């Protein structure tokens, strides 16, 4: 109970801030991810045995593909931690718990295809979860692991803390489905203009963790420019293996996934941050005030990708 996981003095600084990338040292990222746990939420939490052994399930969970792997599961919760401790008064100890934990668990067993992808294929997933494909099998895979003999993490918790904690990621996974994400934020974008979003309201705060979910899972756009840019190759290496398979369906697939028309990528980034990603920060950035960096980080990897355009790069 007295043991601390502690890191090394650059990154128990730069972990703190929201443009920390937790480097390619697989075996650190545990750790790093036990250290997030224990300032987010405490040392109490979770029973460091039951803690590790899920963690290593997760782990085991994720599979080696480009970009949809354990090192996307880290790195979306490290930025949900950034907001939670750059927000501490605004959450519930449940939320804290739960965060965290949707974000590590929210690609679980990913194959690297969208959800558009499976409907096509006809892919029995598919048959069982006919929108938000993907997102309901993560949520089905979270479940799964938890019901592991050593592994229930929330043990501790009444029956009620239980359900409502494992409601949490339920909604906090789902909401990781980009095409739920639109009218997410539009309705967030009414609320808070028009003057009535209230957090003492439920629905409205489903709504605000499901942006803050988006805002994390797409964090590769608020990284320094080489983490981005790097981050972007193994993006569309997925992409591009998306159209290849579509091909083989007889299906030309969008410009997107054509490896044949990577001339347009940097138009389609620019398409993607115009329509998505500043969108994204923007309402964050209103909602919660303290997520500022990520809407500046956002902005200046915008003014590189302009940049490669204007062949400058
Ligand atoms: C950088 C980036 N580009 C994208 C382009 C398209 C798409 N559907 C999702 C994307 N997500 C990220 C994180
Ligand atoms: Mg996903
Ligand atoms: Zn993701």
């Amino acid at each position: 109970g007295l043991m601390q996981f502690t890191l090394p003095v650059r990154l128990c600084k730069e972990i703190e801030l929201f443009h920390f990338d937790i480097g390619p040292f697989e075996n650190m990222w545990p750790g790093i991810f036990v250290y997030m746990v224990h300032r987010s939420c405490g040392t109490s939490c979770f029973e460091l045995e039951k803690l590790c052994r899920f963690i290593m399930s997760v782990k085991k969970n994720y599979r080696r593909v480009p970009y949809h792997n354990w090192k996307h599961a880290v790195t979306v919760a490290h930025c949900m931690y950034a907001i939670l401790q750059n927000n501490h008064t605004l959450f519930t100890d449940l939320e804290r718990k739960g965060l965290l934990i949707a974000c590590l668990c929210h690609d679980l067993d990913h194959r690297g295809f969208s959800n558009s992808y499976l409907q096509k294929f006809d892919h029995p997933l598919a048959a069982l979860y006919s929108t938000s494909t993907m997102e309901q099998h993560h949520f089905s895979q979270t479940v799964s692991i938890l019901q592991l003999e050593g592994h229930n993490i929330f043990s501790t918790l009444s029956s009620s803390e239980y359900e409502q904690v494992l409601e949490i990621i339920r909604k906090a996974i789902i909401a990781t489905d980009l095409a739920l994400y639109f009218g997410n934020r539009k309705q967030l974008e009414e609320m808070y203009q028009t003057g009535s979003l209230n957090l003492n309201n439920q629905s409205h705060r489903d709504r605000v963790i499901g942006l803050m979910m988006t805002a994390c899972d797409l964090c590769s756009v608020t990284k320094l420019w080489p983490v981005t840019k790097l981050t972007a190759n193994d993006i569309y290496a997925e992409f591009w293996a998306e159209g290849d398979e579509m091909k083989k369906l007889g299906i030309q697939p969008i410009p997107m996934m054509d490896r044949d028309k990577k001339d347009e990528v940097p138009q389609g980034q620019l398409g993607f941050y115009n329509a998505v990603a500043i969108p994204c920060y923007t309402t964050l950035t209103q909602i919660l005030p303290p997520t500022e960096p990520l809407l500046k980080a956002c902005r200046d990897n915008l003014s590189q990708w302009e940049k490669v355009i204007r062949g400058e790069e």
